[PDB]
């Protein structure tokens, strides 16, 4: 019921937009049944409608080729309406159109040139002679014949602006020539179609401003007046400046546009004066919609602020939306990264009372994002929008425009060979065969983060599930605990059950946690946020608390999104042991993680991670299920664990054959993944060590090693030692064990 | 301004926003404000000769006014426009609904009793977006890219007890909206167990509003303060969750050391401004999760630290004696550690009421089992009464943890099920009793002994 | 005729030495562009509104002279995090440059590159995509691109026959 106002309904007046073979620059061709239900003769005079308040005027024509549903036009009234293929624009007749008296045109400048004879003559006159074409300002159409084909945009008709050119009327071509840009930039302009993703939010703001315009009717009739203020608030990137302009754009009120800084002045009362300026210019014009682009800037709380000139800003904000003077239909919008900052009486009804939210944007709105922005270009077939929308978890619509935008720089790339900056032009050919491909998207892919994380980024050194031996159940366990709730939603949503999201690894030093942990950042399909245990705590009192908050919505934000803890036992541990630690900075540290992971905000796919060394010094709270639910035990390798081990460490070393995997890992027993890593370093280390030796010694006598044989794996083993004492093992079996006797029996069976 | 006044008698000097202009003189900086200041006491002081000007001023900061203009013979009288009750409300609904097409079926008595801290913007915002609604029911029959409409379509528009009830569902007081955070939905059917619990919560929280006459008549004050104290995962949240969700008041859920600032003297303003929101959303209930990050026992922080903890415990139990019995504010605390909670804190008046949510027994262990599954297509031959005498010791999060992980066996199969028939062409309705079998077998007690 | 924009935000970060100013002055002397030069503090003034007036200025001039390159040396000291700033005459022109950068009026030709030696100090609104579309960090140069620099560096000294610059590379 929201989106009620977005649907189309499939009215007869709209029909497809459809390629014209024939039909010139100012008439059109519909089928003739369908002009027969729309009651239009042929010739008629028929009035378009277009996207972005543009209009276009035509004669109608009786086409067979074109269908009932379809219309079809050329290219010059498509630029002249602003659509694109498929879209769905108006017909109507148009009533009582006056022959021309005069018309004032003005071509565009990159044709003019190159063109000796007069255009006037060369082209609008024999284009317009016993014409009878009607033409509207703004349209842009185009005159073959001479050198170059000259497109003419008239600016000025009359009777404005509906007239039929004829050869009794006065045509001219004097004046300045229209910029390329100019046009190029009409063209280029947002409309509510170029918002993607957050299509609520699109269709309250359109409730909010479009329809109290339309159908002011509904608000007399009904007697209730309208909402009169909008407060866009969302993360950075999702799309607020970007309403503003299409808003602007494509509405017929009048917009004033306030930028935050733009308002101060050094002078004493010129930011209040140009406040009320911006707001009597608003008032003098009718209906008009006043944004506020960042709000935040120049609407801080009055209480917390101490300058007197901002606060007194904000009560010139408060008394211009909401005094004793009542606005004359001025639409109030704002635009703000922090609503909280704002002050809380700009809040209520009066001033700002619908606060909508741009939040992050899920799969099907990233994918409609990237189809937006991907429209222009020129895209291969190959390329998969949908699989580009799934892949990329955390962004947000600006990270989907980066994406793009590197993908294309990309495709360019591919074509260095070809370019040559030193030569002033590039050939046809290499323009041609110039596109982006699904392999150039899969690259910007691997590049692309969201930007909320860029603070927050980290080099892994891109370890592989093969990396890892040993701990099978482990991987799959993480494997599924990532993706199932990502890939798989609606199982859950059929079983009814949220998915677990918190794991903590505890075990011996050098077992695999941190490797483990490596392996989720490269291999699963979420975001990753690795975090150092110590590294929130702030000397300032309350600053460790707000880097655990920021940094879990920056983990809410970016979700799906692994939150990774290196060192657990650090950032949380038993609450009341702690003599010092600023004024119980470290327990209020704790309590702010356990009211992060579970409190009364809703939940989202944000799994947190965390690995320990001790796990029986981490604070009870912080293990309970819904925080930390499943306590994975990274223990010493077995002897087939052990093998894994060693062969992963020597998957790319060169090895000698005789080399016996299976005896090293029989006779290391009690070793840790470490351990046998550091024995494979030894012998790489020895083996470096004799070639360089017979390289002195060539080097030598003229003023070898190419594998790592079993002599420098014995040598290695013979320096090799335990890493991990019995003690440590017992202690860490004695914690295993007490979750063992938690679990209450041996072996659970239902009775039959 | 004051001349005019005079010029034109008897004259009234309306001063919207009298904090923009008067600011304690003391802590203004500027050299130009302080004039005005100065000067505005002037022309009231001199308001004594001028024979018929009184001065009316308005402001939403009566405090950062400047004391010297509250003294008497200049802004001698203060009216405070408060919160309007119930049948203030209801005089303000029918105020903004005298212009509307209002249908038979709305009894305003019914939307005015709904809203509680709403101070009469909010209920005109409540009937523009009822207005809203209404007008969104009709958008099927009227486009949009429609220029004109029928006029059967003005006849059919109107405003229903719909379209109030939907505003009533989206309606939350201005004061409120910076503290609003999304709560998951939670009935007291959602949890299970704490029967006894839930019945002292709801007298808790629905007798002092609807039956104060009866501790007028006995002349004992409702308690103004809960203390959630037990094992982790037993329900404290839960039953903050349940609270938000189904009773008939405002909600403030702030976690703790969020209220905390680096600069001095940030924090209890934090304090008494949330304090103070809660007042003006009475009835309003005040939950502190982990209540023991603000409220920890002093003598802690005295040696070590800076000494803004003890501070903020002060600010609060300076906020707490503070609210009277007729100002309706439920101060909620849960916490995990009631030992090193501030017995300050706990000492009466002040969160006197004390209730141990305890471990869940066999009884209240099928109950919770019940509840986490009724949403859940569950085989008939699994026995969860088995599962409670099993499970001895288990918390709630626990038992759900047990769910959760059958949920998941039974999603993996389901998924080795589609890869299988996935593969061989180029199955799990419900959970069962061997995916329970293998859930348990990962089961652990979340609290020890 | 690819179908997109380039990149118009440059954020050059390192240590320092590793020669960001080197890059924008080769770039300032090395195009044919309108290279407009801020220095991060000297915008701020004790007056309100003249900074962000400043920056607008600025802004507005690189936008008359199109295409152009704007270079904001030191952006740590003009663009800290407006949830971090205390002082409202930090977090307006920040908003300023936020908004010059990417708002309701967007630039055209002009290509905004900055240098800093902490780019966590930046507010991440600056560090967006629309902003500040590409981060290129300089860094530590390996023992090739040192001895490439001290070649770079002693073309103008008299260097004896002697000398060897690779041992000199390899030590440093
Ligand atoms: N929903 C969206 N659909 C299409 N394009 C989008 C969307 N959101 C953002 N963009 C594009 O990404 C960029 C985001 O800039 P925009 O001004 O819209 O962001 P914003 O919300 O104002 O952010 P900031 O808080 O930094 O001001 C623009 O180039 C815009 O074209
Ligand atoms: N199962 C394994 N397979 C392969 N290499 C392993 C394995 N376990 C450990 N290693 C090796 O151990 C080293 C790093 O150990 P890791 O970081 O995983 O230890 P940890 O258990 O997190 O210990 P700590 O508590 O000291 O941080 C690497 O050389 C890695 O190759
Ligand atoms: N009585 C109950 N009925 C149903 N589910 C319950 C019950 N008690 C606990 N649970 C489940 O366990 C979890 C409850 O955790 P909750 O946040 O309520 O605990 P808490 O007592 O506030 O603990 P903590 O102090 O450790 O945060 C939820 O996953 C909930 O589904
Ligand atoms: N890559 C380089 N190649 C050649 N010379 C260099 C290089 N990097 C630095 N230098 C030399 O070092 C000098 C100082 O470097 P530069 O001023 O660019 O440092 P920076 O990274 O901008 O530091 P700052 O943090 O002080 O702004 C340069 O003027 C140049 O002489
Ligand atoms: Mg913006
Ligand atoms: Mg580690
Ligand atoms: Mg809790
Ligand atoms: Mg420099």
């Amino acid at each position: 019921l929201s989106t009620a106002i977005l649907k189309q309904k499939n009215r007869p007046n709209r029909l497809i937009v459809d390629e014209a073979i024939n039909e010139d620059n100012s008439v059109v061709s519909l089928s003739q049944p369908k002009m027969d239900e729309l009651q239009l003769f042929r010739g008629d005079t028929v009035l378009l409608k277009g996207k972005k308040r543009r209009e276009a005027v035509c004669i109608v024509l009786s086409d067979d080729t074109c269908s009932d549903e379809k219309i079809r036009m050329n290219r010059v009234v498509r630029n002249n309406l602003r659509v694109r293929l498929g879209d769905v624009i108006s017909i109507q007749p148009c009533p009582d159109v006056k022959y021309g008296k005069r018309i004032h045109v003005l071509p565009i400048d990159d044709t003019v040139e190159g063109i000796t004879g007069n255009l006037f003559e060369v082209y609008l006159k024999p284009y317009f002679l016993e014409a009878y074409r009607p033409i509207r300002k703004g349209d842009i159409f185009l005159v073959r014949g001479g050198m170059r084909a000259v497109e003419f945009k008239v600016v000025e008709t009359d009777p404005s602006p509906y007239c039929i050119v004829a050869p009794d009327t006065v045509i001219h071509c004097e004046g300045e020539p229209i910029k390329r840009e100019d046009e190029e930039e009409s063209l280029n302009e947002v409309g509510y179609d170029d918002i993607g993703g957050c299509r609520k939010q699109l269709a309250q703001i359109k409730e909010m401003v479009e329809l109290p315009l339309r159908h002011p009717a509904l608000f007399k009739e009904i007697g209730v007046k309208p909402p009169r203020g909008i407060l866009l608030y969302g993360p950075p990137g999702t799309g607020k400046t970007l309403i503003a302009r299409a808003v602007a754009n494509e509405t017929g009120a009048f917009f004033f546009l306030i930028n935050g800084p733009e308002i101060m002045s050094k002078l004493a009362g010129e930011s209040e004066s140009n406040l009320r300026k911006a707001f009597e210019e608003a008032e003098k014009n009718a209906p008009a919609i006043i944004f506020i682009d960042e709000l935040d800037a120049i609407a801080p709380k009055r209480e917390k602020t101490h300058g007197e000139v901002e606060r007194r800003i904000v009560s010139q904000l408060l008394t211009l939306m909401d005094g004793l003077k009542q606005r004359a239909h001025v639409i109030v919008m704002a635009a703000t990264n922090r609503p909280n900052s704002i002050d809380p009486a700009l809040r209520r009804f009066g001033r700002f009372d619908r606060e909508v939210d741009i939040g992050i944007p899920d799969a099907t709105g990233r994918l409609e994002i990237l189809q937006i922005h991907t429209k222009n270009m020129k895209l291969a077939d190959d390329v998969d929008l949908e699989q580009v929308a799934n892949e990329t978890h955390g962004h947000v619509g600006a990270d989907l425009a980066a994406l793009c935008s590197e993908a294309a720089l990309q495709a360019i790339r591919k074509k260095m060979d070809l370019i040559d900056l030193e030569d002033e032009t590039i050939d046809a050919e290499v323009m041609n065969s110039l596109a982006v491909t699904m392999d150039d998207f899969r690259w910007a892919l691997s590049q692309s983060n969201p930007s909320a994380l860029r603070e927050t980024v980290v080099e892994v050194p891109q370890v592989t599930w093969e990396d890892i031996g040993g701990l099978e159940d482990v991987k799959r366990e993480l494997q599924e605990l990532v993706q199932y709730p990502v890939e798989h939603p609606d199982k859950f949503l059929k079983f009814g059950m949220t998915p677990s999201k918190g794991v903590l690894f505890y075990g011996p030093p050098g077992c695999g946690k941190t490797l483990l942990a490596k392996a989720i950042a490269n291999e699963c399909q979420a975001n990753f946020i690795s975090i150092k245990g110590p590294e929130l705590l702030t000397m300032w009192f309350g600053e460790s608390e707000a880097n655990v908050r920021e940094i879990f919505d920056k983990a809410r934000q970016a979700a799906p999104c692994v939150l990774f803890f290196d060192q657990l036992d650090s950032i949380a541990k038993a609450r009341g042991g702690n003599i010092g630690d600023g004024g119980g900075a470290a327990d209020r540290v704790i309590n702010q993680i356990l009211t992060e992971m579970d409190g009364m905000s809703t939940k989202k796919n944000v799994f947190i991670i965390g690995a320990t060394n001790r796990p029986d010094i981490i604070d009870p709270a912080i293990l309970r299920p819904g925080r930390l639910d499943q306590l994975i035990y990274i223990p010493l390798p077995d002897e087939k664990s052990r093998v894994a081990i060693l062969k992963a460490n020597l998957r790319k070393s060169p090895v000698a054959k005789d080399v016996d995997l299976e005896f090293l890992a029989k006779m290391t027993n009690g070793f840790s993944g470490a351990d046998l890593t550091e024995i494979c370093q030894r012998a790489c280390k020895l083996a470096i060590r004799e070639s360089i030796e017979s390289e002195i010694r060539r080097e030598r006598e003229r003023q070898p090693v190419p594998e790592i044989r079993r002599d420098h794996f014995e040598e290695a083993m013979r320096f090799a030692r335990r890493s991990v004492s019995d003690n440590d093992i017992r202690k860490y079996e004695m914690f295993a064990q007490t979750l063992q006797q938690s679990r209450g029996f041996g072996s659970f069976r239902f009775p039959s």
